[PDB]
């Protein structure tokens, strides 16, 4: 040791100068573990310890390579003694080899003192260096900055042990589980609730200790309560009142039609009526849907609303209104490009003093919004009232001349799409100390849900949160004392939406595989939860939790900061036992990994039920309390293994090691509330409980040691500690006296005395010696390592002398090696005191003479020097106080090592006896009497050594074995004074064991012992009593039996009855034991081929069940009853009977344990009343008795037995009733049963089919007085006329008779009509939830095509409905206002225009028509882009020619009208029609005439198909009469055609000639014909020289001619 001491100082002084020498500072730290050598330079890294940076500093030196592999090699044999640390609290690997304990011991003492120094710089190395490989990776390998500077920090201030103990002081039952020393870490989990220590006990170790803790306890309750609630309801998905976007073109549209619009706005002013939250189920609040809410205040009571806008107007002219609708002679125009119009200011929605007395609340489903909207040419619309059209009316009257939403231009329009566009809502949700319950919605389009955000403020309430299958980011800001729990439900189940409702379903696999948890973030399936606030706070705990059954919840508790989450179930404990196994599996499907679970149930009475389950096996412990009885059940997989219905114990714990339990408490010996033993129990079979520790208070372990000190020698195996447990009477604990309680490997006893505490451990022998000891006297700290031998070493403790006594030795004297008593420099006393003479081993006292010598040495004996001897043993020098004038003979030796080989030491001593003082050792050498120390067997052998024709054995510490103990797997005795091999016949306080006389083992089994017989059990303990051998079974009887019997030898006993104090057996003629079946004084018997003991009660032998009777032990045959249960066994072969059966004239039946049944079962034989006993006759128990044609009510079900006595089955009629009995059961229906087609329905209380009128819980029916058969179809019920449907329940409305459709109106509609009874409605409609009916004269509905007032409707001839909007009635599309009304023109149609042609029955047809707008071609499909049918398409700068007609369109795809010249032509297009006109037109006065193919304006000469004409090419207008063009004269008539012959002119009559007249003249021109005759058509003419006719009388050439002087046509 002191070998170190010089080499530590060696080491820190070069390491001192290495640090000088490069100017390293008091902040670095050497690093040993890294030091590498390349080429003679070591290379030395150095950590500065403040940021935790590295520098390598060069050395030739080799002592720091040299002393680290010195140092490391230690470290690592400590390394190896520990298991890990759990939150820095180390846990121990418990070593029984006796090797791996004396080498863990000198590693842990040589470093221990390292770090324990006050130089300080090498040590505080050693200990960073060890604290980083305890706690870390090793120092070598860290090279993170931060992770060093902490670790660093972490090593220096605070303080390990690392020396071998395992209660290490602290006065507590010690659990050594698979070699770990888990007792002391749970005992402070239990204590003070460490968040990190219960992770890292679960992770590294696979510990679950349970808390039964009341708080805890409650808050399960509450949560377990919230989820039994919360996930009860059956709500809709978000807008299935507001309405759900279509996402059209690319722009989401909430409502697309007037109709539609107007309704949004209906439902929206239920704010108005309802405020802002309905509440739904009288338990929730449920916001108005699609009502934007952007916080919640529970405090103020108060509700603050988000943005919900709409687009405004501008513009406009001519407004008046009268009539309430507006009326425009400009219409406005919307415009995205003004302030927009805020909707809920029109709404007077009241935000304040809200009542939020309810605890369960949805939250808002709707982000802020502007409404951008579209007008559009509706018709019919003007008659329209809702609370819909009054808000949109508010709007307009609250904002005047921005919003109109049914105006009149020249057409009237409306309100036709109403398109939001959504912004981000943050909601935040400001909460109160109050207890509040939060439902997610679930938002469908997901555009909407992305922009909505929950933030909730916490305020140290309990709130609950139900996630929604499709997420929405929610945030919490965590208080401090606030509790959130999670129900997830929907998160972790298959969700469905049937009819728009959340239904939950199946459990989804592998959901929970993930959960990340972090300080601020949790993932749960696809939610995500954000932390924000006291989101540090290590203490809380955040709650998962989801329903797997009716009665059965889990809770997932999660530990933010810990990013750490653990498992618990709550639900009745006899419900989740019996469903463990499937409960389990629901677990697993999940992808829950956690390997232990913990169970924490309150049920409704308020008991507290506790456990945990492992997962993997399915073993169970369950406790709680009822009557004040402590209960403890252990199941194995829901069948029951131990249980304890009154555990006496106090200060219970229950905790869980991978799938191991232990329970630990103070148990009271013999009630003695001064008397608390301290245990540690595993309970493993029913009738077999594993004992892993006991702490034994000071009063116990004083009578423990007393139970030691007479032992007889048996202090050592594991079955002495057996024998401990019996004296102490600990069955009293549980109540079974008979318990098999297993001392193993392991097992710690650590009792406590005055002084200190002695711990014991059982080694891989199955032995129990010392571990580790420690006491204090006033002066001297006196300790014991089973590492180190078995040695007490007396030291001193500060705060001069060395006291030792024998009386600390009292019974762990059998165990102790040697005291060694060791001074340092500064002790100059060594009291030692002898005077006490109650043990039974005296150690050998050893003085370990100090190896630096100190100033004197003095020994004080209080003793008298007479009874001392001194002996030399090499340099030693040796005293022996013998006393033997007692009555025992003790010898005290003391020995003072090496003080005869230092010269002046041995002149130093002086030790003074009671008598004498200030002796010297030369004095006592000169004058005591001497004597010679010759210990042949005080040798230094390990084994078998055998001496002087004796053997001994020497154990692990090379000490002398004493006592009975095992050595190689197998039972061995030395003397308890003389410590030899004993042989033969040997007692053992009270008991007889038998060791081999060649090798010393005791007997196992049965033997020969000198011509006897003897059994000795696998202990070695003589038994009395019955037991196999090679011959069968002997009586080993006791002493004076049969001929003065010594114990245990088979005796004779022969063809007699043996009772060994409540048993039976029967001896044969050669004496031994009879088994098998035995008849015995014509008597039957079956004694148990195993222990040949008669059967007594029920049996079963080979799957036979017979009943011994209990006092006799005889069979019993017949009718018998055990433990209140009738059965039935053979008069000739004593099976007993089991299912049906006769017996002497007489049915019965027995279920599968042989037991009477009772009641009504089916058999080959028919459905028979097996009856209890006096129902009929004295009829016997079970019996099938007459019951003749009765009617049986079995305090349960109902049955009707005919003539035979046997149950009737199916539909059968009795006494005018109708009933109808099960196939299977022969048991009564109850409620709705269809017996073919037929729906009858049984009252429940008397199973008879109910007649007449009935209600049955909800709606009316009609039974049939005479077949009780459900009525279905049009139906009469005494000559009135009812309805009912396919499951026949009365229906109120129009439906299909045989005389048509009949108004099944309800009650007191005309002259008290009976509800549901078709009424008279004669000449009036019928508007009925929507649907609008016409009722003519006959009061039946009228289908078809009818006009009423001048109104055409349209009832649909399949259930006579009026039609409504866009409808399609053969082949044929017509419009229909809101309310039926054919209507006729431009409508718009889902942003489109169409046309409906009043000239056809308002047909929507295809064509050119006039919209107010312009003239549009309503074209045909797939006419411009896919168009629809007779849509309006964009035709631009084109002609069209359609059926005949033609038309032109301008730029805006609209007809021109009117007169028009297009690239070269002019045309004329009918101002009432946009055609081209065609043929002959006289139009605005002059005549025109247009091409008959391309209607283009003639111009110029044409010839109209038999005429020539000439069209002016100025004006287009054809030319009439005397017309020049071109210079030449042409002349036509009044209707433009061209002439040739003599007409009037101006000048004249001129000749309209052919062509090629005269001057190669064009036809009908004028020409020059002069003095010339002309006849043509058969009149003649003159021309003179002015090529002019001429008229008069004249003289051409000698004869005379007479002109008319109107035609110029000669008369002669």
């Amino acid at each position: 040791l002191i070998d170190e001491f010089n080499l530590l100082e060696n080491v820190s002084d070069e390491l001192y100068e290495l640090k000088k020498l490069n100017n390293l500072d008091e902040k670095y730290l050497i690093s040993f573990e890294d030091i590498s050598k390349n080429n003679s330079t070591y290379s030395v890294r150095f950590i500065n310890k403040s940021n935790g940076e590295s520098v390598y500093v060069e050395t030739e030196k080799e002592i720091f390579s040299k002393y680290s592999e010195h140092i490391t090699k230690e470290i690592s044999t400590i390394k190896n003694s520990i298991i890990t640390d759990v939150n820095g609290n180390l846990l121990d690997n418990i070593q029984l080899d006796h090797t791996s304990q004396v080498n863990t011991l000198n590693a842990a003492f040589f470093i221990q003192s390292l770090i324990d120094y006050s130089l300080n710089d090498l040590s505080t190395s050693v200990k960073v260096q060890l604290y980083a490989q305890l706690f870390s990776t090793g120092l070598n390998t860290i090279y993170d900055s931060i992770q060093l500077v902490n670790l660093i920090s972490n090593a220096v201030n605070d303080t390990i042990n690392v020396l071998p103990t395992i209660t290490e002081g602290i006065p507590i039952v010690s659990t050594i589980l698979d070699g770990i020393n888990l007792g002391a870490a749970i005992k402070e989990l239990l204590d003070e609730h460490d968040p990190l220590l219960k992770k890292e006990l679960e992770a590294k170790v696979g510990v679950l200790a349970i808390n039964m803790s009341l708080s805890i306890a409650a808050t399960v309750a509450s949560i377990v309560g919230i989820g039994a609630e919360v996930t009860i309801f059956l709500l809709p998905i978000a807008g299935i009142s507001a309405g759900i976007p279509s996402l059209v073109n690319n722009e989401l549209i909430l409502h697309d039609k007037a109709t539609s619009v107007v309704n949004y706005f209906n439902h929206l002013s239920e704010s108005k009526k309802y405020g802002p939250l309905k509440t739904e189920d009288d338990k929730i609040l449920v916001p108005i849907d699609d009502l934007v809410i952007s916080e919640i205040d529970f405090n103020n009571n108060s509700i603050k609303l988000g943005t919900c806008n709409i687009l405004a107007m501008e513009g406009g002219s001519g407004h008046t209104v009268t009539g309430n609708i507006d009326h425009f002679f400009s219409s406005p125009s919307i415009s995205s490009h003004i302030p927009s119009l805020s909707i809920y200011s029109a709404i007077g929605i009241e935000t304040e003093n809200l009542d939020f007395s309810k605890k369960i609340m949805m939250l808002p489903n709707a982000p802020s919004r502007v409404f951008w909207w579209e007008t559009g040419a509706v018709p019919g619309l003007r008659s329209l009232e809702n609370d819909g059209t009054r808000l949109l009316d508010s709007i307009r009257d609250l904002y005047p001349g921005k919003f109109y939403w049914r105006f009149y231009a020249f057409f009237d329009y409306a309100i036709t799409t109403l398109k939001p566009v959504y912004e981000d809502t943050n909601i935040k949700i400001k909460l109160d100390k109050d207890t509040r319950n939060f439902i997610m919605p679930t938002i469908t389009t997901n555009e909407i849900r992305n922009k909505l955000s929950y933030s909730f403020d916490g305020a140290g309430g309990t709130y609950s949160l139900l996630l929604s299958s499709y997420p929405i980011s929610t945030n919490i800001n965590l208080s401090k004392d606030d509790l959130w729990i999670f129900n997830i439900d929907n998160e972790v189940r298959e969700i469905s939406i049937e009819n728009g409702t959340i239904k939950k379903g199946k459990l989804i696999k592998d959901v929970l595989s993930k959960i990340d948890i972090n300080k601020n973030k949790l993932i749960i399936g696809n939610q995500t939860i954000d932390f924000s606030g006291d989101i540090d706070n290590k203490d809380r705990y955040i709650f998962l939790t989801c329903e797997l059954d009716d009665k059965i919840s889990l809770i997932i508790e999660i530990n933010l900061v810990a990013k750490s989450y653990s498992l618990l179930l709550s639900g009745d404990k006899n419900y989740l036992i019996s469903n463990l196994s499937n409960t389990i599996e629901k677990i697993n499907t999940l992808g829950l990994d956690s390997k232990n679970i913990a169970y924490n149930y309150t049920d409704e009475s308020n008991n507290k039920y506790f456990g945990a389950i492992s997962k993997t096996s399915q073993k169970s412990i369950i406790h709680y309390k009822k009557d004040s009885k402590n209960i403890l059940e252990f199941y194995n997989d829901s069948t029951l293994e131990f249980n304890s219905k009154d555990f006496i114990a106090e200060d219970i714990n229950v905790f869980m090691k991978d799938d191991i339990n232990t329970i630990t408490g103070k148990y009271y010996v013999d009630n003695n509330t001064d008397k608390s033993i301290d245990f540690s129990i595993s309970l493993v079979s029913k009738n077999q409980v594993k004992v892993n520790g006991l702490y034994l208070n000071e009063s116990v372990y004083s009578s423990y040691l007393d139970f030691v000190k007479n032992s007889d020698g048996h202090h050592n195996t594991s079955n002495f500690m057996n024998l401990f447990l019996d004296n102490i009477s600990f069955w009293k604990l549980f109540g079974f006296e008979n318990i098999n309680f297993v001392i193993d490997k392991y097992f710690t006893l650590v009792g406590k005395t005055n002084l200190g505490y002695v711990e014991f451990i059982c080694d891989n022998n199955k032995n129990i010696d010392i571990y580790f000891g420690e006491w204090k006297t006033s002066s001297s700290k006196s300790t014991i390592f089973s590492g180190n031998g078995r040695n007490v070493v007396v030291e001193p403790i500060y705060n001069t002398s060395l006291d030792f006594s024998y009386e600390p030795l009292y019974g762990i004297d059998r165990y102790i090696n040697k005291v060694l008593i060791a001074p340092d420099l500064y002790t100059s006393l060594i009291n030692i005191n002898t005077n006490y003479y109650s043990n039974e081993y005296y150690p050998e006292i050893i003085v370990l003479n100090p190896n630096t010598f100190h100033k004197k040495v003095n020994i004080n004996l209080d003793s008298s020097s007479f009874e001392y001897k001194w002996s030399t043993e090499g340099s030693d020098f040796i005293l022996v106080r013998y006393l033997e004038e007692s009555n025992k003979k003790i010898l005290q030796k003391i020995r003072i090592k090496g003080i005869l080989s230092n010269t002046q030491s041995f002149n130093k001593m002086s030790i003074d006896f009671k008598d004498i003082k200030k002796l010297s050792l030369g004095y006592i050498m000169s004058n005591f009497k001497s004597f010679n120390s010759e210990n042949e067997l005080d040798r230094d052998h390990l084994g078998f050594k055998i001496i002087d024709n004796k053997t001994y054995y020497y154990d692990e510490d090379s000490k002398l074995v004493k006592g009975l103990i095992n050595i190689n797997n197998s039972l061995f005795y030395f003397d308890p004074i003389e410590f030899n091999l004993v042989t033969g016949w040997q007692t053992i306080n009270g008991k007889k064991y038998y060791f081999d006389i060649n090798t010393g083992a005791a007997l196992t089994s049965y033997k020969i012992i000198n011509g006897k017989h003897f059994y000795f059990n696998n202990d070695g303990v003589m038994q009395l009593g019955v037991f196999k051998g090679p011959d069968g079974f002997e009586y080993f009887a006791p002493a004076n039996t049969q001929n003065n019997n010594i114990e245990g030898q088979a005796i004779v006993y022969q063809s007699k009855f043996l009772t060994l104090n409540g048993k039976k057996y029967y001896f044969d003629n050669n004496s031994k034991a009879v088994t098998g079946w035995r008849i015995i004084n014509n008597e039957k018997y079956y004694f148990n081929p195993n222990n040949a003991i008669a059967a007594v009660g029920l049996q079963v032998i080979d799957n036979n069940k017979y009943y011994f009777n209990p006092d006799t032990a005889i069979i019993s045959k017949g009718w018998q009853t055990v433990n209140g249960s009738r059965y039935y066994f053979d008069t000739d072969t004593a099976i007993a009977f089991n299912g049906y059966k006769t017996i002497d004239g007489k049915h019965f039946y027995f279920d599968s344990d042989c037991v009477v049944k009772i009641g009504v079962f089916s058999t080959s034989n028919g459905f028979e009343y097996f009856a209890p006993a006096n129902t009929y006759n004295n009829n016997i128990e079970g019996q099938a008795i007459v019951y003749q044609s009765k009617f049986l009510t079995l305090n349960g079900k109902k049955y009707y037995f005919d003539n035979n006595s046997k149950a009737v089955t199916g539909l059968q009629t009795i006494d005018s009733k109708k009933y109808y009995f099960n196939t299977n059961t022969a048991e009564a229906a109850t409620g709705w049963q269809t017996i073919d087609g037929k729906k009858y329905y049984f009252n429940t209380n008397t199973a008879e089919a109910a007649t007449g009128w009935q209600t049955i819980d909800g709606k009316k029916y009609y039974f049939n007085t005479n077949t009780a058969i459900a009525s279905t179809g049009y139906t009469i019920i005494n000559g009135k006329h009812f309805y009912f449907n396919t499951d026949g329940i009365m229906q109120i409305g129009v439906f299909k008779g045989p005389n048509g459709f009949e108004y099944f109106a309800p009650a007191n509609t005309d002259a008290n009509n009976i509800e549901g009874q078709a009424i008279l409605y004669q000449n009036e409609f019928l508007t009925l939830n929507g649907k609008k009916y016409y009722f003519g004269s006959d009061s039946k509905a009228v289908t078809g095509w009818r006009i009423i007032n001048n109104k055409k409707y349209y009832f649909n001839p399949n259930n006579a409905i009026a039609a409504i909007h866009l409808c399609t009635i053969n082949n044929d599309k017509y419009y229909f206002s809101y309310d039926g009304i054919l209507q006729n023109g431009y409508i718009t149609i889902e942003r489109n225009n169409f046309y409906f042609d009043a000239n056809n029955e308002s047909k929507m047809v295809t064509g050119v028509f006039k919209g107010p707008n312009g003239f549009e071609y309503f074209a045909p499909a797939n006419t411009h882009n896919n168009n629809i049918e007779g849509q309006a398409i964009v035709y631009q700068n084109k002609f069209l020619t359609l059926n005949g007609k033609k038309y032109y369109f301008d730029n805006d795809s609209k007809a021109v009208t009117g007169w028009q010249t297009i690239d070269g032509k002019k045309y004329y297009f009918n101002l009432n029609t946009a055609e081209a006109a065609t043929g002959w037109q006289t139009i605005d006065g002059k005549k025109y005439y247009f091409n008959l193919n391309t209607a283009e304006a003639a111009t110029g000469w044409q010839t109209i198909d038999g005429k020539k004409y000439y069209f002016n090419t100025n004006t287009f207008i054809a030319s009439t009469g005397y017309t020049s063009i071109n210079g030449k004269h042409f002349y036509f008539n009044t209707d433009g055609i061209m002439q040739i012959g003599v007409f009037k002119g101006p000048n004249g009559f001129e000749y309209f000639a052919p062509a090629n007249t005269d001057a190669n003249n064009i036809e009908g021109q004028a020409i020059l014909y002069q003095n010339k005759f002309l006849t043509l058509n058969g009149k003649k003419y003159y021309f003179g020289s002015d090529s002019k006719a001429v008229t008069g009388l004249r003289t051409i050439d000698g004869k005379k001619y007479y002109f008319n002087t109107n035609t110029a046509v000669a008369v002669t």
